[PDB]
């Protein structure tokens, strides 16, 4: 049962306060070995109290404002613990310290837990209001030596030289003055127009309320590495932060398709050194812009991230609220503002797993005893699974060993992929080899039908019907006309006319006289048809009676119906033998003309091995039976329409040819869909939408199978089609005319579809690549432009070389030579699930 909108958002607000209570807290610990003396630490635990001024304040409104009120010095509260497990026990008291509320008004800011589990658990705790990351660090400090002084006080032995209220009531004249305008104005500069939001590629889509939730994985760079990287930072005077900076930054921007990034960094904003040693907040944030637009080098991004980060901290007493306000005074609620990556270098017990994500990824690494470099990397757990943060940290690590490798190469064509991932995109995820008769041509699946089931209905048009045995005898008289004419392989037959009975008829004795069909709708213009009828160079131009088309150029032309085609009825009916025609496999089925974007019409030659794979996988993914009908409604020049034909004729089943131009009246596919048993159509997105806003679309219950293609597929619209036809297939297919219709598939049967439905996997003997500007694969997640492979490569174009073989490629990847790779043009990214996703045209 879902939620309500009201009680949804609802929710999400009620746990920001949850992620409040807990990231408002300085938690921290100590492990004790020793002798047990507590006489020792309630006068080394006050000491550190009364000595910072910060500890004992409490906070309070007077006069429409937050009053400082500074407090009698007072005594630490600890509570007593006896530990009685383990594992349980120390992970659940660790966590509610941390997360224990504290309060402003009474009641002191500094919570310590202690426990005997000879050895003893100190837990300590502190408010981000009196104190920081480092305010711990020197409570640490201060704590050990006091222990000493009390086992052989804090200010005679080394006082404070300042403390918070001065620090506070110098920032108050500091951010009144010209040197704050100032920091601001170099802020508003460099800021200036830079990416609102981070477009890294993401599993889930972005929420909208910021999803608080997070994980985090651990990383180390090992002994060579981090000694490598020491060399780099060495050899171009930037420090082990900014080398990883650079890093992180090419690596992100390269992920997410973007020239520029930006990335926070905490800075302990301490530069006076009055101000080290002392407790209080004092960290701040700065916005690191790193640009990587004209391709630089390794050299050329560390001198660029070199500057702006001498240049950021040096300005670095701006409180960063102030950046943004002035920068972005109008944000948004489902990112965190200006920037959306944290990078924290802590370089110097332990904390435990941060689950708690402020941004979508935060780095934190610190430079470890033995050399080495450790941390995490936290994520949102709603934008990210574990295994693409594992592979984010695998890029990273793998992009600055090519740093240390070679400095002068370009940083932006490192090879960052695993060999893992790379196997699993270009040959786990294409594991499509099924083994098809590759001698078969298309009108031979429909002649072996022919005599599986020779009186079974196969074609029906307005109350006419043609069994399999008498449209195979009518095509093979038409077949012997067009062999008498000097059709044969590769040559071509213009097709004109109407949806009829003959049109099926025409295409199959072109097939079977060994020639490739070329359709042409007459609702196209006159200038049109022409063009296309001399770019083809036909040896015959089958005609509907009523079609005025002249081919002139020495072209045969033969009526397809009426009274001028009973001349063509005296041939025999017996098929024409495997060398009468002599066509192939490899010889061409059908020339369709797509209108190229803008210009003249360009024909695609697909040949028929290719359209027989394509049929046959049909067959194999969704199982058409002899009994069921399928609706011929797509006009014969989009190859859409070429399964409709040859797919129900090569398994059985029989074809409904739809009344020419009969969708005008808005009643006719409901009536014929129910009236003719159609188990099987076609829709483009833009008509399904008309198809379920239709009215009587629900009396369509003995609906199959929706096959929806040519335009992306919206998910709201295939959520629609579920609530008016509940018992319907839905399957959402992908492919240019260049790659033989269709060459991957989804079907829509997950229990919740998404926005953007997924173009799914590669068909039969067909593969699928996502590749750069480079021909590089690109990580899982990351946009790039499609390219097909395998049998159902088209040929080319008809009369256009230069353009063929701009668009048809060698394939380096499939290992057999003399394939071809078919570029789109279209982008699309790899689902971490082995699913392809349609995102739009390249251009
Ligand atoms: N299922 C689909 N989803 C999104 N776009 C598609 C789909 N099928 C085809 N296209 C686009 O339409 C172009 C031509 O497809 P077609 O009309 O099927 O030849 C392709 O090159 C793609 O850009
Ligand atoms: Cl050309
Ligand atoms: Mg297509």
């Amino acid at each position: 049962a879902p939620l309500s909108f009201a009680q949804q958002r609802l929710w999400f607000i009620a746990q920001m306060s949850r992620e409040a209570s807990g990231a408002y807290h300085v938690p921290g610990g100590l492990r004790l070995r020793g002798e047990l003396d507590e006489v020792a630490l309630r006068a080394a635990l006050d000491r550190i109290m009364a000595r910072h001024e910060v500890l004992r304040t409490r906070f309070e409104w007077h006069e429409g404002e937050p009053v400082q009120c500074i407090d009698a010095e007072a005594r630490f509260p600890l509570v007593r613990q006896e530990l009685e497990g383990e594992a349980a026990e120390l992970a659940h008291w660790q966590q509610v310290e941390a997360r224990s509320p504290f309060d402003l008004g009474t009641g002191p800011l500094i919570r310590g837990r202690l426990l005997k589990l000879q050895e003893h658990v100190l837990l300590l705790t502190m408010h981000h209001i009196v104190s920081d990351g480092w305010s711990m660090s020197v409570l640490a400090h201060e704590l050990g030596t006091l222990y000493r002084a009390y086992a052989q006080e804090v200010d005679p032995l080394p006082a404070l030289p300042l403390q918070y209220a001065d620090y506070a009531l110098w920032q108050r004249r500091w951010l009144d003055g010209e040197r704050q305008q100032r920091q601001l104005a170099y802020w508003q500069q460099q800021l200036a127009g830079a990416p609102a939001l981070v477009s890294l590629p993401t599993d889930r889509p972005r929420p909208a309320l910021q999803d608080y939730r997070g994980d985090s994985i651990e990383l180390t760079f090992d002994a060579g590495l981090s000694q490598g990287l020491r060399a780099l930072s060495q050899r171009h005077g930037t420090t082990l932060y900014m080398t990883v900076l650079a890093a992180w930054a090419a690596l992100v921007a390269r992920l997410a398709g973007q020239p520029e990034v930006v990335i926070g960094t905490p800075v302990a904003n301490r530069q006076r050194a009055e101000l080290e040693g002392l407790i209080g907040f004092f960290v701040n944030t700065l916005a690191l812009r790193v640009d990587l637009g004209g391709e630089p080098s390794v050299a050329g991004l560390l001198a660029q991230v070199r500057e702006r980060v001498l240049a950021a901290q040096s300005h670095q007493d701006l409180p960063f609220e102030q950046v943004v306000e002035a920068l972005k005074p109008e944000r948004s609620l489902s990112h965190s503002p200006v920037f959306q990556l944290m990078l924290s270098w802590e370089s110097s017990l332990a904390p435990v797993r941060e689950r708690s994500a402020q941004f979508d990824l935060s780095l934190h690494l610190h430079e470890a005893a033995d050399g080495t470099v450790a941390g995490s990397l936290t994520y949102a757990s709603a934008l990210y699974e574990r295994e693409t943060v594992q592979r984010h940290a695998g890029y990273l690590k793998a992009l600055l060993a090519g740093m240390v490798a070679d400095d002068t190469q370009p940083v932006q064509r490192i090879g960052i992929l695993g060999e893992a991932e790379r196997h699993r995109l270009l040959v786990e995820w294409n594991d499509t080899a099924r083994e098809h008769p590759r001698t078969v041509c298309v009108h031979e699946l429909f002649e072996q039908q022919v005599e599986r089931s020779p009186d079974a209905v196969a074609l029906v048009y307005e109350g006419q019907q043609l069994s399999y045995r008498e449209l195979d005898r009518q095509a093979n008289r038409l077949a012997r006309q067009l062999k008498a004419l000097g059709v044969g392989p590769d040559e071509r037959v213009a097709v004109c006319t109407e949806r009829c009975l003959e049109m099926v008829v025409a295409l199959l004795a072109v097939l079977k006289a060994g020639g490739a069909y070329v359709p042409l709708d007459p609702g196209y213009p006159a200038e049109r048809l022409e063009y296309m009828l001399a770019d083809s160079a036909p040896k015959v131009l089958l005609r509907q009676s009523g079609q005025t088309l002249e081919p002139g150029a020495g072209v045969a032309v033969l009526a397809l119906d009426g009274e001028a085609s009973q001349p063509w009825q005296a041939q025999p009916a017996q098929r024409l033998s495997r060398d009468d025609s002599g066509v192939q496999p490899h010889h061409l089925a059908y020339v369709i003309y797509t209108s190229g974007s803008t210009g003249r019409p360009k024909g695609v030659m697909v040949e028929h091995a290719g359209v027989v794979n394509r049929l046959l996988w049909m067959q194999r993914a969704y199982g058409l039976q002899p009994q069921e009908a399928v609706l011929q409604k797509t006009p014969f020049g989009f190859d859409v329409s070429v399964w409709e034909f040859f797919w129900p004729l090569a398994v059985g089943a029989r074809l409904v040819m739809a009344r020419p131009q009969g969708q005008q009246d808005p009643a006719y596919l409901v009536e014929t869909i129910v009236g003719q048993d159609i188990g099987t159509l076609h829709f483009v997105p833009s008509m399904l939408q008309a198809f379920v806003d239709s009215e009587g679309v629900q009396r369509c219950r003995g609906v199959r199978r929706i096959v929806c293609s040519g335009e992306a597929l919206p998910g709201a619209l295939a959520r629609r089609l579920r609530q008016q036809l509940p018992q319907v297939e839905l399957h959402n297919l992908y492919g240019p005319t260049e790659a033989t219709v269709d060459v991957t598939a989804w079907a829509c049967d997950a229990a919740e579809l998404p926005d953007n439905i997924p173009i799914g996997r590669p068909v039969d003997n067909t593969t699928m690549y996502v590749l750069d500007a480079h021909g590089q694969p690109v990580p899982t997640g990351v946009a790039g432009e499609i390219h097909i492979g395998g049998v159902q490569v088209a040929r080319g174009y008809l009369g256009r070389p230069e353009l063929t073989r701009e668009r048809f490629v060698p394939d380096p990847y499939a290992g057999r030579p003399g394939a071809r790779l078919y570029k789109t043009g279209d982008l699309g990214r790899w689902l971490l699930d082995g699913t392809l996703e349609y995102l739009g045209r390249n251009d």
